[PDB]
RNA sequence: UGCCCACCCGGUCAUAGUGAGCGGGUAACACCCGGACUCGUUUCGAACCCGGAAGUUAAGCCGCUCACGUCAGAGGGGCCGUGGGAUCCGAGAGGGCCCGCAGCCUCUCUGAGCUGGGAUGG
């Protein structure tokens, strides 16, 4: 099932804060690809903001045994 | 020999400039000694001009160090533009993206006189 760590910079007006309520995310998906569409569609919907603005930086797999926020450890 | 170092005539016209301190000449470049004569000072042989040669490296001149100036290279920092495109965004002021180009200032470090034509010295 591969839990996903998206980390990236989005951009609205030079806006650039790299840690956890105004830059990056978390993802539970079965490959890369299907991660990224799931960050694309739900920034860009929830803030309105297009794809040239969104820049993904790291994307790698997280073990299920250690992870900061709990609401995507009760969905396991 | 030599080559480069002064001198005469230059080119480039601060990377070449300015100030301070120091180094260097038995020749050359100068300061220097003197005025009958050419010439001369609205006074002064100071300056210009003429005639000289005892003295000196103190000036000038050349080189070296240090301060500022100037031209570059590198690094930290402040500011920021633009030619083409879209039934792109926005009420507008303005802004983002695609293809094409950059610039200015300020600090810090490191260097900084090259060169053409002719008679003396090494």
């Amino acid at each position: 099932v591969k839990i996903f760590m998206v980390r990236g910079t989005a951009i609205f007006s030079a806006s650039r804060f790299p840690t956890s309520q105004k830059f990056t995310k978390y993802v539970r998906a079965l490959n890369e690809k299907q991660a990224i569409e799931y960050i694309y569609s739900q920034l860009g919907g929830k803030n309105k903001i297009k794809r040239y603005n969104i820049h993904i930086q790291e994307i790698k797999e997280v073990k299920e045994d250690e992870i900061t926020d709990k609401t995507i450890r009760d969905l396991a």
